[PDB]
């Protein structure tokens, strides 16, 4: 079995808990609660590998410390989540990325976008911006819904699938 270190990043109220309470649970929870940062186990096999997921959950304040860089800088690859319905979502993207070049020291860290909600009809940003956004940083681009789990495997077992590709470089 291959343990891998994935980190669920976003705004506040993209779908992270909701996200990976589907992954551990197979069920929707409403309104968890927002303040939580957390780690769950998912033992799935995955292209017939055994895989042991640690999902890190992020929540709380934005706040920069070498203590923090350091937690962060232990993820092995991150899903980076936006709202389908929340432009702002969408443009807090970048930072995100940023932030995870600038702790791991690297360019080419395993990543994955995610355009959460899509069982919305209220869609604010287009499939053609994101997949644009996604090309231009060379990683894929999964849509998810966290209340029907339509994409949430794919997302996740797309971000292992990079990981292998990283570690193969
Ligand atoms: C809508 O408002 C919110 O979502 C408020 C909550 C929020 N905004 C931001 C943020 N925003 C909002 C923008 N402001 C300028 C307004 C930037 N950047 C963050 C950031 F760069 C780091 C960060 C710090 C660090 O040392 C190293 C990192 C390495 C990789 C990734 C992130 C970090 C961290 C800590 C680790 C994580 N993730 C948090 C940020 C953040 N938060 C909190 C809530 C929602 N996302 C997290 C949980
Ligand atoms: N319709 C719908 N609601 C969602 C979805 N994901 C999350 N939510 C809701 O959006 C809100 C924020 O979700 P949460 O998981 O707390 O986001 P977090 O702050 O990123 O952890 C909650 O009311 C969730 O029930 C989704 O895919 N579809
Ligand atoms: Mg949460």
């Amino acid at each position: 079995m291959t343990e891998y270190k994935l980190v669920v990043v976003g705004a506040d109220g993209v779908g992270k808990s909701a996200l990976t309470i589907q992954l551990i649970q197979n069920h929707f929870v409403d309104e968890y609660d927002p303040t939580i940062e957390d780690s769950y186990r998912k033992q799935v096999v995955i292209d017939g590998e055994t895989c042991l997921l640690d999902i890190l959950d992020t929540a709380g304040q934005e706040e920069y410390s070498a203590m923090r860089d350091q937690y962060m800088r232990t993820g092995e690859g991150f899903l980076c989540v936006f709202a389908i319905n929340n432009t702002k979502s969408f443009e807090d993207i970048h930072h995100y990325r940023e932030q995870i070049k600038r702790v791991k020291d690297s360019e080419d860290v395993p990543m994955v976008l995610v355009g959460n909600k899509c069982d919305l009809p209220s869609r604010t940003v287009d499939t053609k911006q994101a997949q644009d956004l996604a090309r231009s940083y060379g990683i894929p681009f999964i849509e998810t819904s966290a209340k029907t789990r339509q994409g949430v495997d794919d997302a996740f077992y797309t971000l292992v699938r990079e990981i292998r590709k990283h570690k193969e470089k």
